């Protein structure tokens, strides 16, 4: 097929993969419980995200959705990642802080609207309607960034400095870097198509390598994790 878009999932394969054995490799060689724990979670972010990548790279995860009167391409194996990956993340977030169950059980749950809804606005097939799905997925993403900057901020200063000042980091990545996502989505393939697939893909493979392995290098490489 040779798609002008396989070069950045190629790309976003070899980084995705080369940070998950590092990170696997560090890990089994940590002896502290809290820190193990941390680690797993931070390897398998980026292991999904390779096998998702890769199997992209091969042709799979693609469909032609129509609308606009036209076929579009809209890679779906996305969203197979994102709905793992993205609530691991909050999930490494929330043990930082020493988050309470009700609000990871909230977290996870408003990460599963907006990636479900996200998806299923990205396999509508009446042009407007995906931006009524696009727009709740969005709230939902508000919910979740008002929450790690409200809340997480709030039980993060009863933590130590040092463990204040890690989660300080990787919260404001994660607020800069997922509020990327929606408008990546709404300028692309999957909205108004201004910003062509392989274009396209380049952003997300920028954004999802830096919320993954550029966040897990700075958590894992931090003595926050340890307990
Ligand atoms: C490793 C992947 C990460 C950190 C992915 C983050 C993805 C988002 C914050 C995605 C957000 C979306 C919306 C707000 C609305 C439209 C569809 C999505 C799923 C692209």
């Amino acid at each position: 097929t040779g798609r002008p878009e396989w070069i950045w999932l190629a790309l976003g394969t070899a980084l995705m993969g080369l940070g998950t054995l590092y990170f696997l490799v560090k890990g089994m060689g940590v002896s502290d419980p809290d820190a193990k724990k941390f680690y797993a979670i931070s390897t398998l972010v980026p292991a999904i995200a390779f096998t998702m990548y890769l199997s992209m790279l091969l042709g799979y995860g693609l469909t032609m959705v129509p609308f606009g009167g036209e076929q579009n391409p809209i890679y779906w194996a996305r969203y197979a990642d994102w709905l793992f990956t993205t609530p691991l993340l909050l999930l490494d977030l929330a043990l930082l802080v020493d988050a309470d169950q009700g609000t990871i059980l909230a977290l996870v749950g408003a990460d599963g609207i907006m990636i479900g809804t996200g998806l299923v606005g990205a396999l509508t097939k009446v042009y407007s309607y995906r931006f009524v799905w696009w727009a709740i997925s969005t709230a939902a993403m508000l919910y979740i960034l008002y929450v790690l900057f409200f809340g997480f901020t709030s039980k993060a200063e009863s933590m130590r400095p040092e463990v204040a000042s890690t989660f300080k980091v990787l919260r404001n990545v994660t607020v800069v870097l997922w509020s990327a996502y929606p408008v990546v989505w709404l300028i692309g393939s999957e909205g108004a198509g201004i910003v062509p697939l392989n274009i396209e893909t380049l952003l997300f493979m920028v954004l999802d390598v830096s919320a993954k392995v550029g966040f897990g290098l700075i958590l894992l490489r931090s003595r926050a994790i340890f307990g």
